[PDB]
């Protein structure tokens, strides 16, 4: 069901996945989400990145107005673009999110990615050649509102995504610190089981939530083709046959049982209501050690447009 978070709100460990690529139209994602729902999923992530918040935030109306859910059963993300880690563009931000979904509140609002961008609209900056041009912002300025935010009651809780340990240091030890984040999403699947980071949000009783545990959308601007394909590799396969479950649902199941909470996206109906059964069945500890073997540091948003970024989270 739910873990608590450290300011004492409740999070499914179980969230739908919304991002979808711009060929895929945009009124995919109101039909897809309410799917979802309707499937049992009450997580529900979105972005200002992802140019869908307005679908989703008709979707979760829909559900409550149609009498199939209440505004307290959804726990509704979103998160603040890079081009917004300004103090002063926070909360704005936040309200343009909450104003698309049609919400009075998020449950979740996170800091998108430390890789702060030039403020402004473009939504990755670029200059001349092309480069995207990169903004230097303390963090803990933006941080602080987002602590104002929470205040206000805009989120009910703050967290970050895509931050490293040092990053989430910087965060916990400032002066003043208000609030901790709940959680820090981050890349995790089984070639990129970020355990020594899990190790550090536990003892900071941070959640890690979990993206791209299927092996992302292998979207072409960020990805090598040449990256072995997370859903075809042959012990995920090999224990996919042995319960007689599918490679992603071993996937989504390795993370709950190291205590991640795990998103999924999927925009076909049939594996939205797939990938609710990961509460059907149980890994064994032989079954954990042999996806534990499978880690090989494998990022697949790896590009060089993230990498020469100056707080670049991966080392
Ligand atoms: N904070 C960030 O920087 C960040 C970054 C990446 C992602 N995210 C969040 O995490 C979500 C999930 O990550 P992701 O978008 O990278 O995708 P993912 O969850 O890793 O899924 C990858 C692919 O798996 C497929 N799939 C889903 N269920 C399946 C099943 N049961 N069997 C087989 N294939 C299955 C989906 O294709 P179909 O649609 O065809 O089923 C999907 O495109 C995003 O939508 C977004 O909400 C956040
Ligand atoms: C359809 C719209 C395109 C989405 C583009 N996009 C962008 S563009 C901004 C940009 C471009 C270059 C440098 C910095 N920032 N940055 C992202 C940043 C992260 C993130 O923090 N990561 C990735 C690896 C290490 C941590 C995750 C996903 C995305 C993403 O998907």
């Amino acid at each position: 069901q739910c873990v608590k978070l450290n300011d004492g709100h409740f999070m499914p460990v179980l969230g739908f996945g919304t991002y979808a690529p711009p060929e895929v139209p945009r009124s995919k994602a109101l039909e897809v989400t309410k799917l979802a729902i309707e499937a049992g999923f009450r997580h529900i992530d979105s972005a200002h990145l992802y140019n869908n918040e307005e679908q989703v935030g008709l979707a979760i109306r829909s559900k409550i107005a149609d009498g199939s859910v209440k505004r307290e059963d959804i726990f509704y993300t979103s998160k603040l673009w890079s081009t917004f880690h300004r103090p002063e563009l926070v909360r704005p931000a936040l309200e343009n999110s909450l104003k698309k979904a049609q919400l009075d509140y998020v449950d979740l609002y996170l800091i998108h990615s430390p890789m702060s961008l030039k403020p402004g609209e473009e939504l990755s900056p670029t200059d001349e050649n092309g480069k995207v041009i990169f903004d230097i912002v303390d963090l803990c300025t933006t941080w602080e509102a987002m602590e104002k935010c929470k205040d206000a009651g805009l989120a009910k809780s703050i967290g970050v995504s895509n931050f490293n340990r040092r990053q989430l240091e910087m965060i916990l030890n400032k002066p003043g610190l208000k609030y901790k984040p709940v959680c820090n999403q981050v890349e995790c699947h089984p070639y990129f089981n970020r355990s020594k980071l899990l190790d550090f949000c536990k003892s900071k009783d941070i959640v890690l939530v979990a993206y791209s545990a299927l092996g992302s959308q292998r979207d072409k601007r960020w990805v090598d083709p040449n990256s072995p394909v997370l859903l075809e590799d042959p012990v995920l396969c090999a224990l996919a046959k042995k319960h007689k479950r599918t490679p992603a649902l071993i996937a989504l199941r390795y993370q709950l049982q190291r205590g991640v909470v795990v998103l999924a996206k999927s925009y076909n109906e049939q594996r939205i209501r797939q990938n609710v059964q990961v509460f059907e069945f149980q890994l064994t500890a032989e079954d954990m050690k042999a996806i534990d073997g499978l880690d090989r540091n494998l990022h697949y948003f790896n590009s060089d447009s993230f990498a020469s970024h100056p707080n670049y989270p991966y080392s």
